């Protein structure tokens, strides 16, 4: 028994947010069934493949559990079947443009009128009533938007993107908190609602830590966590000193912890042939003396210029400088090994070739190597959270149309009409 | 109705992760009950105060809509009392160090003996069953162990921390998706269920696209949209020119596109004094005579060289280049505006100060004043996920040991009873 069983999903959905949305439903037994434009299909298909005519990773990585029926929902047979579709479905999920799906026909009040309990769940770009609300964003776009492009990266150098999805995927993970939400209320209205998340806020929302810090920088003119607080240490690209006298919205810290303890990236042996022989190192307040057994400075114990964080708001860039040069003949690993003996939290950079062949991942579900016969098998990413009760099952991507008969006929449509459907190329 | 009015949370969480899930849960009407070690509290109260003596803009900011209780666990009163609260709990919300909640006396299994209907959710570093299962892990820690460092920044700089929670609380975010889908089994099953996010599982999942980039790389030997595929563009801290050849793992990109089109970061007037005057500027493959349009570069509409995603790889560089001196004395929105009356997404990087201090946002109920008539005002972000039957009612956060009493009384202890554990400190 799985969470959403028996929960049936009209996913009109493609690209990146609002798909990893209803595969996660799926993996966690959602019925979900993905409606495409006929003879196209969701852009991602196409969309850097590595084998010509073979569907792309971008499409299997995001499009397991789910099947594929084709629609021209631009023609009044198309409407009749969503109509009949709408009737069956406990959830809707779209990310269409503003308004798009009122125009083809269906409104929030016509959908309350088709189905009292059918929630519609959308993603957008910016929130309703937004300045900004109808407009296009991509990934790097909502980064933008919701401070972290801001607040990532070096003082010295440009705002930068995550590699991590902050806009798509983060924003997908929000909807199904949203539309899971809407299910819990369900129980006891018998109501579907509307809920929607705007790409902004899903990203404003993970940026929660700057804002603090924003708050922090008025009131007290410095971050004393950050680079720049540490005199004479930050410079621009002309040589400028970069201190927070004259700093007046939360700037790019490099490495620095964030929402942790202060920390750094740190190089290891290898570091100038392996982009990723690094490990982040923390200096937890809590754990000097520890620290100073590790790289062998007991004088440092009881010294004020360096056991308390205040004291080292002055020299921590320096700190750093020395500890790295105790990693100069280990690698990651073995560092991280190290700095566990003394309980202080430090882990590696972990690479993608590293994560894709891990065993370890793979043990938990983390990594799954999904069957396709089809197309080959290829790995993706499994359910982030574990259960005592039930594990996903996933199963492969479908082919465009792959499902379009089937769905017809669970709709007790018969051959004749199912037929005909497809003599009109309404399917 | 909120969606979790009458869902009772027991709370044990502290720092972010948990304390981001548990918080978001009250604003969408559980009650939260925040245990505390009696004296000191969440470690967040006294961390980077703003005020002396006052709880710190960390502390408020994540907890919001929770009552606090002083605790100690360590007596056999206060597991008494533990005891009883479990026996009134939907959910048991924790992240300790592995077994550290066994230790105090409450095993998966002794708790589903208290209460069949508890749930228990957990934030882990690494999953149970990993061989890193007993490593600590923090907020960047994290962002290294699922793959986000690795894939962030520049191919000739560091790996790079994400300024967003990626770790902390993107994991938070998870364990809700996890905790409202055991809410959703129980409707069926009549019993709880343990749910566990492991924060490095959390980071993978946002990082997903880089799976699919690994395995690209791994089947093809060339990423054609990253900027190492243009030959004899990226370079190396030597000078040696980097290309596909000798990348065998994915590496950083500097600012492109991601999951979404091709796309750079791009100057904007004031950028050598303000560090957020860029926009990021993305190449469609479909709007490309948009975008000759809006540059005035006729030439390049029917030129093959320039006309295809094919014939841009290797130049494309170049192109962003040339766009980039285009926008060298016009802010940022007044770029957004003029790539706007062409059909071009563009997106100005907002800076935390713009942010903290929009009209927009504060409409749209994303960032919230919090009426605090202990410490003052304060902002922080609200609910992301926006719904048609109900609005958060956002309440500021608790002193330490606020609802100790309040909580007690609930609980059925008479004021004598409550009286004694004052006396003998176990609250
Ligand atoms: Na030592």
């Amino acid at each position: 028994t799985k969470p959403l069983d028996g929960i049936n999903v009209l996913d009109f959905t493609h690209v990146q947010a609002g798909p990893a949305c209803t595969q996660m439903m799926g993996f966690l037994g959602a019925n979900v069934i993905k409606i495409e434009r006929r003879g196209s299909g969701d852009m991602t298909r196409g969309f850097l493949q590595d084998k010509p005519n073979v569907d792309s990773l971008y499409f299997t990585m995001f499009n397991c559990n789910k099947r594929s029926i084709e629609l021209d929902m631009k023609t009044p047979e198309g409407k009749e079947l969503l109509e009949q579709m709408i009737k069956k479905a406990d959830v809707m999920v779209e990310n269409f443009g503003p308004g798009a799906l009122d125009r083809m026909g269906f409104t929030w009040e016509y959908i309350q009128e088709l189905n009292p309990r059918v929630i519609l769940a959308s993603v957008k770009g910016y929130a309703e009533g937004h300045a900004n609300e109808h407009l296009k964003v991509y990934e790097n776009v909502a980064q933008c938007s919701g401070g972290a492009a801001a607040t990532t990266g070096f003082w010295d150098g440009p705002p930068t993107v995550s590699g991590a999805a902050l806009g798509d995927s983060n924003s997908g993970m929000h909807l199904m908190i949203g539309i899971l939400a809407a299910l819990e209320i369900r129980h006891k209205t018998g109501r579907g609602q509307k809920v929607a998340v705007a790409m902004q806020d899903a990203v404003l929302n993970l940026v929660r830590i700057k804002l603090r810090d924003q708050q922090r920088l008025e009131r007290t003119g410095i971050l004393a966590e950050y680079p720049q607080a540490q005199p004479n240490f930050a410079f621009d690209r002309d040589g400028n000193p970069l201190s927070f006298d004259n700093i007046t919205s939360v700037p790019r810290g490099g490495n620095a912890g964030g929402g942790g303890q202060p920390g750094w990236m740190l190089k290891c042996k290898g570091w100038e042939t392996d982009a990723d022989s690094y490990v982040y190192f923390t200096i937890a307040a809590n754990m000097w003396p520890q620290i100073c057994d590790m790289i062998d400075k007991p004088e440092w114990k009881d010294d004020p210029a360096y056991n308390t964080f205040e004291g080292r708001v002055d020299k921590l860039m320096d700190i750093f400088s020395f500890i790295e040069t105790k990693f100069a003949d280990k690698d990651k690993f073995e560092v991280t090994e190290w700095a566990a003996q003394y309980g202080i939290p430090c882990g590696p950079v972990m690479s993608m070739k590293e994560l894709a062949h891990d065993p370890s991942l793979q043990k938990v579900g983390t990594v799954v190597e999904v069957v396709d016969e089809i197309r080959g098998n290829h790995l993706t990413v499994g359910a982030p959270f574990k259960f005592s009760g039930f594990q996903p099952e996933i199963t492969r991507a479908p082919l465009l149309g792959e499902h379009t008969d089937e769905v017809l006929k669970e709709l007790g449509l018969d051959d004749a009409k199912i037929k005909e459907l497809h003599a009109k190329q309404v399917v």
